[PDB]
This record gives C-alpha cells, sequence and structure tokens, in this order.
C-alpha cells in the first residue's frame, strides 16, 4: 500500500529522518532488512559477546570469525552455523570487505560507540559548499544532545584495571611527542563504572561490543528511534529488504520489498508506494539501491555521480607488541576511551582508536585503528549479471593510508624500541589490515549526486540521509557526522519540500 514518507533502513541517517517526519506529522514506514533486537536468545541474553559468538552475531554465514586484530585468541571459540539474520554483516569486496550492522538501529548496534566531531577545518575542506557555522552551532551540539552523547570519568579512567590498556598507549605516544584525547561515547560511562564495581550486570567489561552490548550502549534503538515511535507516526516493518525503487507516473516512488524470516526464507514480497522517500540504507545499501536503479532504468534520470566517490574512511588497523613490563592486561573494557590525535590536515595525518583487544588473557598487544587522510576513492558500478553494485576498489588504493599509519606508528615504535606484532591478521607477515573497514563512506556524496542538502539529483521527493553523502573521509569516527549532517538536512527538507 501507500504511506506518505518511507525511510529505508534504520541507521543514523534514518532515525533522524524517521524522528523529525513523525514530529512534524507526517505519518512514515521504516524498512529494515534486519531484526528488531530484543528477544532474549538461548543465554537469556539478547545479544552474543565476544567470547561465545552464535549464529546471532552474523549476517547469513556459515561460520563465526573472530574481531579483527584477536584472531590468533578468538579463533579457538569460533563455531561453524546455521545462517541466520544476526548482527553483523561482513560485505567482501573483491579487494575490500566492508562491516556493517544489520537490524534496527544499524551500526549503532555494533559499534564501538565513539561519538566525535571532525575538525572545523577539515569539515570546511572536505564539505566547502555547506556552511560550517550552522554544523558547529547548531547541528553538531543538536547531534550529541539525542544522541545522548557523554564523557569518561578521567579520575576513574585513571585508576580502573579496564582502561590500562589505554594508559600504556597514551604512555608510548607520549614519548614519541604524540599527545592522546579522550574520546565521548554513547556507551553510558556511569554504568561502567558501576560494572566494574560489580554493581549492574556487565556488558563493556564482559567483552561485547561488536555482536552488540546487551547493557550499557545507547544505541539509535534507545535514542531517536525510541523517540520517533513516541510522535505516533512511525512504524516500523523488520525483516524487510528493499529491493527496487522507480518513480511512479503521478510523481511518487514505488518500491518492491521482500519479507523474510530469520532464516533468510522468503515469506512475501510487496509493493509499496509513498510520496516521500528518504534512503538510510548506509554508505553501500543506499549508493547499491541508487546503482541499480539508474542502471536497469527504473530511475533514469539519476547522474553519472551515484556510485562515485567511496572511501573507507582512511581505515588502517595495526599493532604494537609491548616490552614485557608493560602489560595491557587481561581485563579491557570493549569501549575504547582515547585516541592518538596526529590529524594536522595534512597526507600525513592519522587521528588513530586505542582499541581494546579481547583476548580475557594477557597478551602484551597494543591495537590501533587509525583513521587516514588518503585521497583515493572507489566507484560503485552495476553488474547486470548478478544483479549488484560492485565496488571497484584495489588493495593499492590503500598505500597512502598504510603509509600515514605506519609513518606515526614507526615513530612510536623508535622513540619506545619496539616492534609491530605482524602476526595478527591470519598466515602471513603483515602488520597493517588495508583491506577492511567499519567507517564506509560516500557513494552518494553531499553536492554531487545530491544538491546541498541531500536532495537526489534529478528527482523530487527524494532523499539520501547517511553515510553514502560523506565524501570518503571525515577524519574521526563518523556517525557524529552523519547524524549532525541528517538533522541539518531534514529540518531543511521539511520546512521546503513536506
Ligand atoms: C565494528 C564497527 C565499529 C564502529 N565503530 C564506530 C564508532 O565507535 N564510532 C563511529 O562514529 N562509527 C563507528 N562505526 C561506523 C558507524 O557505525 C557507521 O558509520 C554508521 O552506522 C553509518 O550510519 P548510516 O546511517 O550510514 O548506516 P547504517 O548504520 O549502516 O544503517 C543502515 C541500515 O539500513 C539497513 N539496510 C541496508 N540496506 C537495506 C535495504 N535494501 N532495505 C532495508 N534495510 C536496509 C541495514 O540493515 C542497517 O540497519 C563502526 C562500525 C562498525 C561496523
Amino acid at each position: 500500500g501507500y504511506v506518505p514518507a518511507v525511510v529505508i533502513g534504520t541507521g543514523y541517517g534514518a532515525a533522524v529522518s524517521a524522528l523529525r517526519l513523525g514530529e512534524a506529522g507526517v505519518q512514515t514506514l521504516m524498512l529494515e532488512m534486519g531484526q528488531l533486537w530484543n528477544q532474549p536468545g538461548p543465554d537469556g541474553n539478547i545479544f552474543c559477546g565476544m567470547l561465545n559468538p552464535d549464529k546471532r552475531s552474523s549476517w547469513f554465514k556459515n561460520r563465526t570469525e573472530a574481531p579483527l586484530g584477536s584472531f590468533l585468541w578468538l579463533d579457538v571459540v569460533n563455531r561453524n552455523i546455521d545462517p541466520y539474520a544476526g548482527v553483523l554483516d561482513r560485505v567482501n569486496y573483491d579487494q575490500m570487505s566492508v562491516y556493517v550492522g544489520r537490524g534496527v538501529g544499524g551500526g549503532s548496534l555494533v559499534n564501538g560507540g565513539m561519538a566525535v566531531e571532525p575538525k572545523r577545518s577539515y569539515f570546511e575542506e572536505i564539505l566547502p559548499r555547506v556552511d560550517s557555522s550552522e554544523m558547529y552551532d547548531r547541528y553538531f551540539p543538536r547531534a550529541n544532545s539525542m544522541l545522548r552523547v557523554n564523557h569518561i570519568d578521567t579520575k576513574w579512567f585513571e585508576d580502573t584495571e579496564w582502561y590500562k590498556f589505554a594508559r600504556v598507549s597514551r604512555e608510548q605516544a607520549g614519548k614519541a611527542g604524540l599527545g592522546t584525547v579522550f574520546v565521548p561515547n554513547v556507551y553510558d560511562f556511569g554504568y561502567m563504572q558501576r560494572e566494574a564495581a560489580g554493581e549492574v550486570p556487565k556488558s563493556a567489561l564482559a567483552t561485547e561490543v561488536i555482536y552488540g552490548n546487551n547493557h550499557g550502549k545507547q544505541s539509535l534503538d534507545k535514542t531517536y528511534l525510541a523517540a520517533a515511535l513516541g510522535t505516533g507516526k512511525v512504524t516500523i516493518q523488520t525483516l524487510h529488504q528493499v529491493k527496487t525503487i522507480r518513480q511512479t507516473k503521478d510523481g511518487g516512488y514505488a518500491l518492491t520489498v521482500e519479507q523474510k524470516d530469520t532464516d533468510g526464507k522468503l515469506l512475501a514480497t510487496k509493493e509499496i508506494s509513498c510520496r516521500y522517500l528518504f534512503l538510510g540504507a548506509g554508505s553501500l545499501g543506499s549508493t547499491e539501491l541508487l546503482v541499480r536503479a539508474r542502471d536497469t532504468g527504473t530511475l533514469p534520470n539519476l547522474n553519472s555521480e551515484v556510485g562515485a566517490g567511496w572511501g573507507p574512511n582512511g581505515n588502517i588497523m595495526t599493532a604494537r607488541a609491548n616490552h614485557m613490563w608493560n602489560p595491557t592486561g587481561a581485563h579491557q573494557s570493549s569501549i575504547p576511551a582515547l585516541g592518538i590525535d596526529a590529524w594536522d590536515n595534512s597526507d600525513s595525518s592519522v587521528f588513530a582508536e586505542i582499541a581494546p583487544m579481547p583476548a580475557g588473557l594477557e597478551t602484551w598487544v597494543s591495537l590501533y585503528l587509525a583513521i587516514t587522510k588518503n585521497p583515493q576513492r572507489g566507484t560503485f558500478v552495476y553488474d547486470a549479471a548478478t544483479d549488484r553494485a560492485k565496488l571497484n576498489w584495489t588493495r593499492d588504493q590503500n598505500a597512502p593510508a598504510v603509509n600515514a599509519a605506519k609513518a606515526l606508528f614507526d615513530r612510536i615504535n623508535k622513540a619506545n624500541g619496539t616492534i609491530y606484532r605482524y602476526d595478527l591478521f591470519g598466515t602471513q607477515l603483515k602488520a597493517f589490515a588495508d583491506d577492511f573497514c567499519y567507517h564506509p563512506l560516500g557513494g552518494c556524496v553531499l553536492g554531487k549526486a545530491t544538491d546541498d542538502y541531500g536532495r537526489v539529483a534529478g528527482y523530487k521527493n527524494l532523499y539520501v540521509t547517511d553515510g553514502s553523502l560523506i565524501p570518503g573521509s571525515v577524519g574521526v569516527n563518523p556517525f557524529v557526522t552523519i547524524t549532525a549532517l541528517a538533522e541539518r538536512n531534514v529540518e531543511r527538507i521539511i520546512k521546503q519540500d513536506v
């Protein structure tokens, strides 16, 4: 049937859009391909942890996989599984694996919660057509407030065993003249302090994050989406995957949608139409829908920028072997609290997450997710044979990201007399993981595939709201930027179009 507004997906862009539509009185249907994560599993918990993965961990895989960096210790717990509508997907392109969340809340279910604003100078470089004053004065503050961003108690951080890993890297970075910053988070740090005191059920302190947090993490289902549902104008249909979009004869949109069960079986195919269509299917999902629509002729007016300008936010993972006298601890909070800030907007820029190691025993390893400034971009093209958008990206294109990461961590190693680990990512001498990302950005870039508010070029009442808008990089963990842009965009769209 017909609904005035449809929002595809339930991640950051989608959730912002749905809340503001509902508040404006617009009846809105969100279509999410994954599950609503609210039914207890076989252990009485919603989500599995990283030391007890099961089919809930993985979107339609036949074996669980260790969190990147932890294979040497966590492979022992990983198991064959039945393919299931689990929470974390690995999308494997030819030379890049992109991790994404699947469920009501999207990547907010599985992410590390780091809620970071980009440097304004870098924001102005990447998005010069956008008014940066409105972003920093209005929309970033709005996003942080709605997301329930909070800050760690710095005295507790200094004292607690659970952040020894972060203090070690801080000290090591300092010897090399590099500073660290505390990173705000949507995980409730007061709750985390109570976990450490044995006062509340553990989640961050029980090796949970990447397959969901059973407690503590304020994912979108608790924040924007709960508020959207509260308007009485928003519905969410789960296990509904949008396959196609077309323009209708009177200028609306019609979607073909597959309803599945949690085992992946097809239950129904539906056509849903609307006046206003908002894409929040993520960098991969929104881009794929639009590339397919363009190249199969169902949205033939889409421009050639649809599909272009993809990047992995410069993501590179690496690890250092600490001296014996600098153990990182058996007990490591699963939520990062510190980053190394070596981002000066030059091509040597690095902002590096100090990431925890979920082994549950002492490994002496420090793990880092580096975010770099690498101008290389990939492109999604349509493959009519498989009916899929394929990402054209080669591993060579991450050479500049590897080089920036390596320059920074070589500096830290030289200052401390330490070496890399080379054995964390498989059976190859490899210190830098250069073919994954957690932060896919672009494919439907703001101002190129769309106007400066995410209105898709060639069409009226058709909007993109999500990470596909961002031009490949933001220099920090991206969800705060996605949220803030979405707030800006939907405010304008509702005012001027709806
Ligand atoms: C392991 C990991 C760690 C991360 N850590 C951090 C962090 O600490 N801080 C940070 O800032 N960022 C982090 N990120 C990145 C962050 O989660 C993403 O940038 C953000 O979730 C992207 O938001 P989005 O709205 O673009 O899309 P998503 O959050 O990816 O949501 C897209 C939604 O659309 C659904 N969907 C897709 N296609 C369809 C379709 N055709 N039909 C119906 N539904 C569809 C998906 O199932 C999903 O629920 C992390 C991500 C991962 C995977």
